[PDB]
Order: structure tokens, then sequence, then C-alpha cells
């Protein structure tokens, strides 16, 4: 799966904004022209077992075109989003099955 963080023209947003996937899938976060961007997840609503940190990215990213890949393996659903641009509704989430 490949995400682009910060639409071509829509604005901040995560694009696409929710979708499942299969538990093996590689989600790639890909900066297009929002930067600096950043992706935590909602440790209130992850799976309790699932660590946050192991998925999450604190470290900011200000690079052009930088990705960061995260592969899910456990049928669910997380609820992650960028904290800075979280003022314009920069949101994800990925159900896993
Ligand atoms: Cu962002």
């Amino acid at each position: 799966a490949e995400v682009k963080l910060g639409s071509d023209d829509g604005g901040l947003v995560f694009s696409p904004s929710s979708f499942t996937v299969a538990a093996g899938e590689k989600i790639t976060f890909k900066n297009n022209a929002g930067f600096p961007h950043n992706i935590v997840f909602d440790e209130d609503e992850v799976p309790a077992g699932v660590n946050a940190e192991k998925i999450s990215q604190p470290e900011y990213l200000n690079g052009a075109g930088e990705t960061y890949e995260v592969t899910l393996t456990e049928k669910g659903t997380y609820k992650f989003y960028c904290e800075p641009h979280a003022g314009a509704g920069m949101k994800g989430e990925v159900t896993v099955n």
C-alpha cells in the first residue's frame, strides 16, 4: 500500500485516509508536499498487544520524498494521525484482516 502525506492540492490529509489491508502488507508513508510530517499511533485505540511505539515514528521528518515503512500483522484496527497537522484534520486508520 502507498500513502501520500499531503495531497497535491486537497491540502494536508492522509491520502488515502482509512484503508483495510492484509496481515503482511507493506504500508509506506511518502511525503508529497506537506512536510515536515509526523505519524503517531493513538495508544488509546490500538489493539491491546501491538505496541504503538514500534510502528509510530516520532522522529519528525522534513525530507522531500522521504518515507517510512510499516507492516502490521494483526487483524484489527489501528488509529494513527499527525499531531502537528492535527489542526487541519490529518488522521489515519488501517483495518488489517
Ligand atoms: Cu502531517
